[PDB]
């Protein structure tokens, strides 16, 4: 699986994920009111999405643009 990857030193780019991670995932992190993080990478399993820390998840090649 490659997935678009982000985050504190990456530049949007790809990576070809570690065996045994078969999801891409989008995350956004709350910081306060006008910020917050957002990263994308490779996961294992997705956790449920919560207010301040929103995470959506799929299993295609570069799907979480």
């Amino acid at each position: 699986l490659t997935c678009v990857k982000s985050n504190s030193i990456w530049f949007p780019t790809s990576e070809d994920c570690p065996d045994g991670q078969n999801l891409c995932f989008k995350r956004w992190q709350y910081i306060s009111p006008r910020m917050y993080d957002f990263t994308r990478g490779c996961a294992a399993t997705c956790p449920k999405a919560e207010y301040r820390d929103v995470i959506n998840c799929c299993g295609t090649d570069k799907c979480n643009k």
